[PDB]
Parts: structure tokens; sequence; C-alpha cells
């Protein structure tokens, strides 16, 4: 009756997918199952059968992981696994989290870089899902153990294979860039950062269905902010009007070269397989974006078109965080015009500071004491002022 058996199996598998819905009646299949052992006496693969029932034992050996003793198990089954398919790795990963509640990760760790090691030392679902899924918990150890770029290369590659596969939703990717961003920001990789959410403009194609467009927008503008800030590597108040004394290398073969070199890895983030590379390559029009001088009028340009967005943000915001984002646009606006260090023009000043007076006027919805807040806002005025100041 090996058939019924391995129906009584099946039953009993479709149960444990099934007033406490679990354990009540589970625990009674786990040891049905063990029943079963009983029955189930080539001898080796036969074992191989056995130890994974055993696996499943263990799963059902866990009650919010109060049953040590099905840790125990699978150890032991472990060592069997360890005598000579994947789901040994799994198992190892489900150890791994076990060591993760011991707080014995490094022993966790090796469990996760030998299940790696052992796909690569091989070389239609579950593979292609639980990959990705060891990756996560590596990064998950990698925050503990502080690996900063390996939780960020595995990022990428989670984010790779979604893209071979049908996994998608324009949300998160659109979010995902924007944590992307920062974190190449933060290590001043500003040349690859450019791609990111340029290629989330690209996942454009397909509540926040309309709000989600201004948090793009500032991301963009932390993109020409943190553009800004690399002009400020030469600062203006220990200059005159000389500048650029460094070499030129604005279009060197030697950063062109080094960037193939170093693109090999780089262009890894066009998975578009041509078709959306083309989408991309639109779009590097503006990834082309480096190390510009004299192109403040584009610049501005580049917030317009996202300025627009921006507009309808302020439309998606009720009239608090308004005030908030037209902050950070009216001194990045001024910003532009910082960079702009010519004599006849201080109309951007006026301009926000009329913005500014407008918003002052928000005190009114807002009377509680926010003094830094309204401090904030004053010193947004001394700016303003310190800018009058500036003019004269």
């Amino acid at each position: 009756p090996w058939a019924e058996v391995c129906e009584k199996f099946q039953a009993a598998l479709a149960l444990s997918r099934v007033p406490y819905k679990s354990k009540y009646s589970a625990r009674a299949l786990l040891e049905e199952v063990k029943a079963l052992l009983g029955p189930a006496p080539p001898v080796a693969q036969r074992a191989v059968r056995l130890a994974v029932i055993e696996f499943h034992l263990g799963v059902n050996h866990i009650d919010t992981e109060e049953l040590s003793a099905g840790e125990e198990h699978l150890v032991k089954c472990l060592r069997l696994l360890r005598r000579y398919i994947s789901l040994c790795i799994q198992a190892q990963n489900n150890l791994g989290i076990l060591w993760s509640e011991r707080e014995e990760i490094e022993t966790a760790q090796a469990y996760l870089e030998s299940s790696e090691a052992l796909y690569n030392q091989y070389m239609s679902k579950r593979f292609e899902k639980v990959y990705t899924h060891n990756l996560y918990y590596l990064a998950q150890v990698y925050q503990h153990l502080e690996m900063f770029e390996k939780a960020a290369h595995y990022c990428h590659s989670t984010l790779k294979r979604q893209l071979e596969h049908n996994a998608y939703h324009p949300i998160e990717w659109a979010i995902n860039a924007a944590t992307l961003s920062q974190f190449y920001i933060n290590k001043l990789c500003f040349m690859e950062a450019r791609h990111c959410l340029s290629a989330a403009n690209v996942i454009f194609g397909q509540e926040l269905y309309h709000q989600r467009k201004g948090e793009i927008a500032r991301c963009w503008i932390k993109y020409c902010l943190t553009l800004m800030q690399n002009a400020q590597l030469s600062m203006q108040d220990n200059i005159g009007e000389l500048d650029l004394d460094k070499q030129s290398e604005l279009r060197a073969l030697r950063k062109k070269e080094l960037d193939e070199e170093e693109s090999i890895r780089k262009k890894a983030v066009q998975f578009g397989t041509g078709e959306l590379c083309d989408a991309i390559s639109a779009v590097e029009e503006k990834v082309s974006y480096l190390r510009p001088l004299d192109f403040e009028e584009a610049r501005e340009l580049f917030l317009l078109g996202q300025h627009y967005v921006f507009e309808a943000k302020e439309f998606f915001q009720i009239d608090g965080y308004v005030t908030d984002h037209i902050e950070v646009v009216q001194d990045h606006s001024a910003l532009f015009k910082v960079l702009a260090f010519f004599e006849t023009d201080m109309e951007r000043r006026c301009k926000m500071h009329k913005r500014r007076i407008a918003m002052l006027e928000p005190l009114t919805v807002d009377l509680n004491p926010q003094y830094y807040l309204l401090v904030n806002r004053q010193i947004q005025f001394e700016i303003a002022h310190a800018y009058y100041d500036m003019m004269d």
C-alpha cells in the first residue's frame, strides 16, 4: 500500500497547509507520519526519503520555535544529509535562523556562505525564489556585521533576478531607486547613481497612483543637490572669479577607458536586454551628465521638468508637507543661482522670498508652540536678508 501511504502523506501534507487551526491535530499528523515511518519498512534512497520526512517532522516541531527538540532532530538530519536535493541547504538556512535566535551569527554566516558555494560548485520555480531569499537573509546578517557593500551588492542581484522573471510592481521599483540613490550618494559614486532613478523613469510606463510622483521628484532634487555639493568641492568663498585651475579631463579618454573597465561591472544594472537598454539609452541623455560647468540654465531646467511633478505633489499634500517641500525647492532654486555667480540677478531671491512670506502665514493653522519650527522659517528669512546683504 505504498501509494496509499503516499496518499496519507499527501493528505497530511495538504493538512499541513491547512479554534487553533494548527498544532491541534497537526501534531497528531506529525505523529501520523511517524507512524508511517513504521510501514516505510535502493535502501540508501529510502533513507533519503526518510530524511526528507524527518525534515518536515522537524518543521512540524516548531510551535513558535519553542520545540528545541525539533532543532535537535534537524541537527541529526543535517548529519545524515552531510553523508552525501537543495532542500538540504534550505534546511541549513532554517538552522541558520535558529542560530540567529541563539545569537550565533558566525555559524549562521558560514551556513549561508556554504549554501551559495554549493550552488556555484554545481555550476522550475523553487530555485529562482529561494536563491534570492538567501541573499535577503545574508543582507540581514550583513546589517549586523556591517558588511555594507555586500548587502548592497545583493540588493542589485535581487533586483536582477526580479528583472529576469516577472515579479514586478512599479512603486517598489521607484522606492528601490530612492534608497539606492542615497547609498551611492553616501559612497560618492554619483556617476553610477545617475542611472538609478532614471531607470525608474523607464519603469514609469506603468493614492500613490498619482502621489508617488512627488517622492520621485524629491529624489530628483536630491540628485541635483548632491551635484551642486560636488561643485562645492571648489568653494567660492575662498576664490574670486578664477576657478578650474585644476586639470580639464572633463572628456578624458582616461576616464572613458577606466570607466569602460569599471563599467564592466556598472553596466550590469542595465538588465534591459537591448529593448529596455534602448529605453535607457534614450534616458542616457540625462545619465550622461557628469561634471558640467556653464549649464546652470540646464540645471534649472532639470528642476523645472520635475518641478511640474513637484507642483502635482503639492496637490497631493495636506497643506503641511506642502510647505516643507516648498522650503526645499526654494533653497534648491536659490542654490542654482548661487552656482550662477553673476552680478545682474537677484530675481530668484525675490521669487523665493515671495514664497517665504506666503509660507509664513500658515502659523495660523499651526499655533502649537513649534518654536524651532518657526525659528527655522525665521532662519530662512535670515538667509533671505543675508542674501539681501550679500547683494548689497
